[PDB]
């Protein structure tokens, strides 16, 4: 596993010889089949979420939609699985193509549209693995699953509650994902009265399943908010007591700068170009919360200073997915050896100490 033969032969040559959703494919494929090319430090380990996790860097959801490659996960080195999103029903997404890449920046765009299998195909794949996921968790390999809605619904609440009745027994933590820019009406759900009215309903059915069932739950959010709409999220979070959030999705905007042929495809930008406004958004949403809230920083992240620098901003854990379809599964060990360094070099005793740091200076 050569770092330097992925990123300049493996990755180019089958970007080069697959479109992306193609390729994205044959990955979870290969993946699943735990075919793949670093030992954790006791530095890289954090308590969060009711959980130990090994390592704080995980699969961010989309890459494993339908949980079909959660054990290649962890053995590619991923300290936490995160699959999804998952609807309800079964749905196709949007036509493709959907999916592009821009090497010029590294970044991707995508326009999926919740491709899912459903709730009842991934609760079956789940069941088929359930008491090892118990036990990887036990070993500090948590699960999160991600719940998005379907297209047709009526009723947007009633989708995550269903999600949570179906897969909340078989996860560590849910997501509720109301941050896909690819979903009509659907970033609508983290306004104010919305996001109150849909999170109790949330709340209410996972404090109804069995303490050993029992997922913590964390909003999923847009890095494209206003000031007052993360104010509003902040308030509703505490209010409720919403366990965490996942800071950011992808974003709608098209930073300044962009040099991909198809940077004005419509999706959810990721990559480097979404890294710092990500990093900014942790920052903002750790004060509004006084530190109080866990948050999993996602967006950009391809190298233990990306990581660290979202974990100084107040991240505790991270998750990364963009960087792997550039650089392959080295990029997993590369994160956590660069941190495990950094870590050292800035006098933290470990991912724990550096929780928030920038705040405290
Ligand atoms: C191809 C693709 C599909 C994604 N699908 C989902 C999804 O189903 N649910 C979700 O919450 N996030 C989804 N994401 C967003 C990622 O989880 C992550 O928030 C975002 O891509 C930023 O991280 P990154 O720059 O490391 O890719 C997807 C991202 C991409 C690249
Ligand atoms: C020889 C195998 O090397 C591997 C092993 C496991 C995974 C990968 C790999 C992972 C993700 C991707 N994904 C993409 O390239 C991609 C795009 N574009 C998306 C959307 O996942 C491709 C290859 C490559
Ligand atoms: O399925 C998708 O299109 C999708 C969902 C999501 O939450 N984020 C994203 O970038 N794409």
């Amino acid at each position: 596993g050569d770092e330097r033969f992925y990123a300049e032969h493996l990755m180019p040559t089958l970007q080069g010889l697959l479109d992306p959703e193609s390729a994205h494919r044959l990955a979870v494929r290969f993946t699943s089949l735990g075919l793949l090319p670093f030992q954790d430090s006791d530095m890289l380990e954090v308590r969060v979420l009711g959980h130990k996790f090994r390592n704080p860097v995980g699969i961010a959801a989309g890459f494993d939609k339908h949980g079909e490659a959660v054990d290649g996960l962890y053995k590619m080195g991923f300290g936490f699985v995160e699959i999804g999103s998952v609807t309800p029903k079964p749905q196709e997404g949007n036509p493709r193509p959907r999916v592009f890449r821009l090497p010029e920046d590294q970044a991707v765009i995508n326009r999926y549209g919740f491709n899912s299998h459903g709730l009842s195909v991934v609760e079956h794949r789940l069941r088929a693995r359930q008491q090892k996921q118990a036990k990887l968790t036990e070993d500090g390999l948590p699960l999160g699953v991600n719940l998005g809605k379907n297209k047709t619904s009526v009723d947007a609440a009633e989708d995550y509650a269903e999600g949570v009745r179906v897969l909340g027994p078989l996860a560590d933590y849910l997501v509720v994902n109301v941050s896909s820019p690819n979903t009509a009406g659907l970033r609508s759900l983290q306004g104010k009265a919305e996001l109150r009215r849909l999170l109790t309903k949330v709340l209410q059915e996972r404090d109804g399943l069995r303490r050993v069932h029992r997922p913590a739950v964390l909003v999923k959010i847009a890095p494209d908010l206003t000031s007052q709409d993360k104010e509003d999220i902040a308030s509703v979070v505490k209010e409720l007591g919403i366990d965490g959030l996942i800071v950011t999705n992808t974003t709608v905007s098209r930073p300044a700068g962009l040099q991909g042929a198809l940077r004005s495809e419509t999706g959810g930008l990721s990559g480097k170009p979404l890294r710092d406004l990500s990093t900014q958004t942790i920052r903002e949403m750790y004060a509004l919360t006084q530190g109080r809230v866990p948050i999993i920083g996602v967006g950009g992240v391809s190298s233990g200073q990306d990581a660290l620098e979202k974990i100084r901003a107040g991240a505790s854990l991270v998750q990364l997915y963009t960087a792997l379809t550039f650089w392959g599964p080295p990029v997993v060990g590369k994160v956590k050896r660069e941190l495990e360094a950094l870590l050292k070099e800035q006098g933290f005793g470990g991912v724990t100490d550096a929780i928030g740091a920038d705040h405290r200076r």
